[PDB]
């Protein structure tokens, strides 16, 4: 059962994994009076959001961003514990937005957010590390990721990439090549190592036999991306984000090489 349901789903204004333009309008078939708005899942940045709101007539969209910490916050915004309470917070003081945030367009009847791909990630992620640290399967299984979700979040958006099997701590492109390629080269095969530049890690994997350098960065909020863009908390996350999508990649990672 992938794709698990997000931390705002409670929200009545709330519509999940959707486009600008299924979310213009939504607010399109809501009147378009000043301070309308709802609340949608980030295509960009994992655990992020946006906040729609209309104003003038005029469409207006606020990424929210999800900090290392925990709290959300529009940039150059104020930090909140949620998006509930970031809500809230615009409800009573429109503090730089074009307008407070009036009357919400809840989501029409019968509706409810819809699962993107972050969604999957984090089910993917957690039903892992469950089924692989404590061999659980079926209906056992899937309640043990309701209940460790919380658990497994803090600690695959928080461990140190130190401990993770394909993390090696120590080894150059010709170090890193020589070992992918005695094993079972096979596609998907990769490990994780740093790069002389602060803040900056390579991954390396094989496919056709043949291996392939991708750079990791850092940018100043803290996480981690490739060349494609998409941006994450952790490496962890990162690693289990390319199984699912080749997002740069020539090919989807599969096997760890071990450390």
């Amino acid at each position: 059962g992938s794709h698990m349901p997000d931390p705002a789903a409670h929200l009545p204004f709330f519509y999940g994994s959707i486009s600008r333009a299924e979310a213009e309008e939504h607010l399109k078939l809501a009147g378009m009076a000043d301070g309308l708005f709802l609340l949608r899942q980030c295509l960009r940045s994992l655990g992020g959001y946006v906040l729609s709101l209309v104003h003038d007539v005029r469409f207006h969209h606020f990424p929210i961003e999800r900090q290392l910490n925990g709290t959300y916050a529009i940039a150059g915004g104020k930090a909140h514990c949620g998006p509930a309470e970031l809500c809230e917070f615009y409800s009573r003081d429109p503090d730089g937005l074009p307008c407070n945030l009036r009357k919400p367009c809840n989501r029409p009847s019968g509706l409810e957010p819809q699962p993107g791909v972050f969604d999957c990630l984090r089910d993917a992620m957690v039903r892992d590390y469950v089924r692989q640290t404590w061999k659980l399967e079926g209906e056992a299984l899937e309640q043990a990721i309701i209940s460790q979700a919380p658990q497994v979040e803090k600690l695959i958006a928080t461990t140190a990439h130190e401990r993770m099997p394909w993390y090696h701590s120590s080894l150059t492109r010709e170090e890193a090549e020589r070992k992918l390629y005695s094993g079972a080269q096979t596609d998907g095969k990769f490990l994780l190592r740093p790069r002389k530049e602060q803040g900056t890690y390579a991954l390396s994997l094989i496919y056709g036999k043949t291996v392939y350098h991708y750079l990791i960065s850092q940018d100043k909020a803290g996480k981690y991306c490739i060349p494609e863009g998409t941006k994450f908390d952790t490496l962890w996350q990162l690693v289990e984000y390319l199984k699912l999508k080749a997002d740069g990649l020539i090919y989807c990672l599969k096997e760890a090489c071990p450390n």
